[PDB]
Order: C-alpha cells, then structure tokens, then sequence
C-alpha cells in the first residue's frame, strides 16, 4: 500500500506520450528509484487500462538481471504512479545518438544481454514485441535492462514490428528475434534497416524485407542480421542459436 507522500521527486529522466519519468527516492529508507507519472483521464482517451495492468502485472514478479524491476505501484484520483527501478547509466537511446554507432564488442555485448532476457522471457510465454533502443537503459556495471512493457502479452511506430505483426498475421515468439535483428543493425550502422519518411513506406520496406549493408559492416554480422531478418517466421534462428553464433561469441564478453 503505496502513496504519493512517500517519495520526494526530483530530476526528470524523461517526458512520454503516456506520461514524464522522474527521479525519485523513498523517504523512509532513503531508496533511489524511478518513478513513472500518467494522468488516469489521458489513459481512457487511449483506452489502454488493460496494457497497463498486464504490463504490471508481467513486469511485477519477472525477476531478472537484464530486465528492469517494477517494484509496486498506486494512484491517487489525478494520475496513475509506478514505481520502476533506477537505471544510473540511462538508457542505449541517447547512448547512441552520442557515439553515432557502436563497435561489435558493445554491440555483440548487447545482444548477448538482450537473448538472456529474451530466453527468459520467452521460458515464460512472454513477449515483448515492442522491442527498441528507447525502452533498453543501462545498470550501474552499464548492463543491459528492458524496461517497457507496455505491449506485452502472452503467446503505431513500425521500425521494429516484423513483417507477420503488421501486415495483422498471427504472431509468436519470433517476434523478436526480428527485433533482435533489426535493433543489432542499429547498433552498427546508427539507424534501423528499414527506416523512411513515411509509415506507408516503411510498411512496403518490412513487408519486402528490403535491406542493404553499407560497407564496414564486416560478414559476420550480415550473417547474424540476415538471420533474423528472414521473412518466414520459422526460418529465424533460436535465442540458442543467437548466443552461440560465432560472431556473437567472436566479440561479446
Ligand atoms: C535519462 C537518464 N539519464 N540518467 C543518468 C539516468 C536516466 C534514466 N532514465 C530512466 C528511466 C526512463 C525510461 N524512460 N525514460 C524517459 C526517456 C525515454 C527515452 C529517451 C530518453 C532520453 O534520454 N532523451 C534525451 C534525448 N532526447 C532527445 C530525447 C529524450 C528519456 C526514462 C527509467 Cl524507467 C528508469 N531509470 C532511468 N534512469
């Protein structure tokens, strides 16, 4: 039983359609954590009160090291708080838009990290789908942390949906290893294989599974990528096959 007087907040760590983040710390024992702040009347204009509540209710007993822990939660009339765990080293977004692209140690790194608590997550009937850099933050040693839920559930922007997920197909867990894909090329090139000016563009870009590879981007990754870039679902890799790739284990620590 949680309530708005037990925190004192402080920095906000970030502004969302959904609502601001703000640095916050428990009075009593002094606790830093992340507090997520979203106005209860903007969430029925969206009517997305069941996300929310499985959203808190997959993210609240899933306990692992790569995934952001969801504490507890409460509301008062106004809004709606969550109380997330506090990532020190903020998130892989603007870690990239600061060194334009990563090398394929952090990169290969990440990925190992991300398939850790994908297999977990997977182990459970959970999928993530809305995998992207902007909800992958960074721990106090700079590990790896998913932390939105928002579109999970059990077995827009389209940048990281998968060819089966957006054209309305049935989808399951390979959902992300096409996310797992897209993001990898991210994270060498600096921007995602399939990115355009349009949505309606875009979606003929996923659809036709339309990608190049610039130059320096060496041969063991185009085989990881085009991998888990193929358009039949049960083509794609397993979260075993990933890790055990061998520029996976080539370049990761
Ligand atoms: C930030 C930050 N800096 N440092 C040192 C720590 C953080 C930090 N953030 C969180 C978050 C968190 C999740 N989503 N957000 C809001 C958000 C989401 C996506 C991107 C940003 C962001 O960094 N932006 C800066 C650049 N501009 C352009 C675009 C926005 C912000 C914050 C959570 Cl849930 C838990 N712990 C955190 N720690």
């Amino acid at each position: 039983q949680w309530a708005l007087e037990d925190f004192e907040i402080g920095r906000p760590l970030g502004k969302g359609k959904f609502g601001n983040v703000y640095l916050a710390r428990e009075k009593q024992s002094k606790f830093i954590l992340a507090l997520k702040v979203l106005f209860k009347a903007q969430l029925e204009k969206a009517g997305v009160e069941h996300q929310l509540r499985r959203e808190v209710e997959i993210q609240s007993h899933l306990r692992h090291p790569n995934i952001l822990r969801l504490y507890g939660y409460f509301h008062d009339a106004t809004r709606v708080y969550l109380i997330l765990e506090y990532a020190p080293l903020g998130t892989v977004y603007r870690e990239l838009q600061k060194l334009s692209k990563f090398d394929e140690q952090r990169t290969a790194t990440y990925i190992t990290e991300l398939a850790n608590a994908l297999s977990y997550c997977h182990s459970k009937r959970v999928i993530h789908r809305d995998i992207k850099p902007e909800n992958l933050l960074l721990g106090s040693a700079g590990e790896l942390k998913i932390a939105d839920f928002g579109w999970s559930v059990h077995a827009g922007t389209l940048d990281y949906l998968p060819p089966e997920m957006i054209e309305g197909r049935m989808h399951d867990e390979k959902v992300d290893l096409w996310s797992l894909g897209v993001l990898c090329y991210e994270f060498l090139v600096g921007k995602p294989p399939f990115e355009a000016n349009t949505y309606q563009e875009t979606y003929k870009r996923i659809s036709r599974v339309e990608f190049t590879f610039p130059d320096f981007v060496t041969e063991g990754a185009r085989d990881l990528i085009s991998r888990l870039l193929k358009h039949n679902p049960s083509q794609r890799p397993m979260l075993r096959e990933v890790l055990e790739h061998p520029w996976i284990t080539a370049n990761s620590s």
